[PDB]
C-alpha cells in the first residue's frame, strides 16, 4: 500500500501498471506553457509489492487535491479475521 | 508522501541594471544529467535523471524548460552556473540603448 503525488500531471496523462512483484507509475506532457514558459516533463515510479499484497488484489485510485494511492487489502493468514483463498 | 518531477521548488526570474539572471531548481538532478540551449531568442533547460534509487524504491525522470532572451541582451555572451543545494542559474549580461538612428529616410 502506497501515495504518490501527481497533481503536476493530469490523470489522463498519468497511468499504473502492475507486473508480477513490481509497480510502474508513468506520466508525461507536451511542453504545457505555465506562466513561466514551456515546461516538459514526465517520469517512471516504481514500487515492490509487498508479500502482504498480491497483483490480482491491487486497487488504483486519485484523489482531487492531486494525489495517486495504490492499495491492497492485508493478507490475514493466522489469528482473528483469518483469509480464504478467492479461486476462480 | 513519495514525490515526483517538483519543480515544492519552483523558478525565478530578475532583471537589474548589470544583467538578466534566472534562477531553477534542480535537486533532482547531477551536472553531467543536465545541459542548456541559449537559441537565438530562447534558453532551453534540460535534464535526463536516470533509473537510480530513491528513499522510495528507484525513480527516472526528465524534462524540458524554455526561457525568452529579453531586450539587450546578446545571446553570444549569455553564461550560466549551478549553485549547491541543488539549483542552477542563467546569468545574460545586459547592455544599454543606442542612438535615435538618424538614418531613415522614408519615401512618397
Amino acid at each position: 500500500s502506497v501515495n504518490l503525488d501527481v497533481k503536476h500531471f493530469s490523470p489522463e496523462e498519468l497511468k499504473v501498471k502492475v507486473l508480477g512483484d513490481v509497480i510502474e507509475v508513468h506520466g508525461k506532457h507536451e511542453e504545457r506553457q505555465d506562466e513561466h514558459g514551456f515546461i516538459s516533463r514526465e517520469f517512471h515510479r516504481k514500487y515492490r509489492i509487498p508479500a502482504d499484497v498480491d497483483p490480482l488484489t491491487i486497487t488504483s485510485s486519485l484523489s482531487s487535491d492531486g494525489v495517486l494511492t495504490v492499495n491492497g487489502p492485508r493478507k490475514q493468514v493466522s489469528g482473528p479475521e483469518r483469509t480464504i483463498p478467492i479461486t476462480r
